[PDB]
C-alpha cells in the first residue's frame, strides 16, 4: 500500500525531473511513468513542447502549498540515483497532470512500477481525443 510523504522544493529541473528536499537530505526526482519533451536531452537538446512541459512542472511546483511524493513498490531509485515517484503538488499528481494537458506521453513501463499506469493510459487517451499539445 502507497503512501505520501512530504518534500520540500529545492528546484524544478525539466518538465519530468525536480530537486526536492526529501528527510532533511536534497535529492532529484524523475517522475514515474512519464515522457516529456526535453530541454536538455542528452543528444537532442531542446525538443517541441520541451519548454512548456518544463514551464507547466515548474510553475505547478512553485506555487503549491504542499508538496507529497508517493515511492511505487518496486525500486525507489534508478541507475542516475534519481528518487523515482508519483509527485503530488496540493494533492493533484503532477504525472497525470502534464499527461492530461498533452505535455507527457505514458512511459514504457516496468512492473512493479505501474501502480497508477492504467489511470496515466486514461488521462492520455483524453488529451489525444482532444488534440492537444503532443497530439496536436
Amino acid at each position: 500500500k502507497l503512501h505520501k510523504e512530504p518534500a520540500t522544493l529545492i528546484k524544478a529541473i525539466d518538465g519530468d525531473t525536480v530537486k526536492l528536499m526529501y528527510k532533511g537530505q536534497p535529492m532529484t526526482f524523475r517522475l514515474l511513468l512519464v515522457d516529456t519533451p526535453e530541454t536538455k536531452h542528452p543528444k537532442k537538446g531542446v525538443e517541441k513542447y520541451g519548454p512548456e512541459a518544463s514551464a507547466f512542472t515548474k510553475k505547478m511546483v512553485e506555487n503549491a502549498k504542499k508538496v507529497e511524493v508517493e515511492f511505487d513498490k518496486g525500486q525507489r531509485t534508478d541507475k542516475y540515483g534519481r528518487g523515482l515517484a508519483y509527485i503530488y503538488a496540493d494533492g493533484k499528481m503532477l504525472n497525470e497532470a502534464l499527461v492530461r494537458q498533452g505535455l507527457a506521453k505514458v512511459a514504457y513501463v516496468y512492473k512493479p512500477n505501474n501502480t497508477h499506469e492504467q489511470h496515466l493510459r486514461k488521462s492520455e487517451a483524453q488529451a489525444k481525443k482532444e488534440k492537444l499539445n503532443i497530439w496536436s
